[PDB]
C-alpha cells in the first residue's frame, strides 16, 4: 500500500504506546516510590534495628 | 473497505489489551499496595517516629 496509512492502528499503537509509555512511567514512578519505600523500609529496618537493639 | 479493523487482530490487541489493562491492573494493585505500603511505611515511619521520638 502507498506511504504508511491503509493504516488504521494511531489509536490503537498510540493508544498502546500511551498505555506502556504510561505503565513505564506509572513503573517508574512506582519503582522511584519503591526504591524510596525500600529506602524508607531499609530506613523502617535500620530504625526498627536500631529501635529493636 | 478500511473501517473495520486490519487482516487479523483481535488476539494480539486482546492479548495486548489485557496484558497492558492486566499491567495496569497489576501497576493499579501494585500502585494500590505501594500507596498502602507507603500509607503503612508512613504509618510505620510515623510509628518510628512517634517510637524514635
Amino acid at each position: 500500500n502507498s506511504v504508511q496509512p491503509p493504516v488504521k492502528l494511531e489509536s490503537t499503537v498510540s493508544g498502546f504506546k500511551t498505555s506502556i509509555e504510561g505503565n513505564t512511567t506509572k513503573i517508574q514512578t512506582v519503582e522511584g516510590i519503591v526504591n524510596d519505600q525500600g529506602q524508607e523500609i531499609a530506613l523502617v529496618q535500620t530504625e526498627l534495628q536500631n529501635i529493636n537493639g
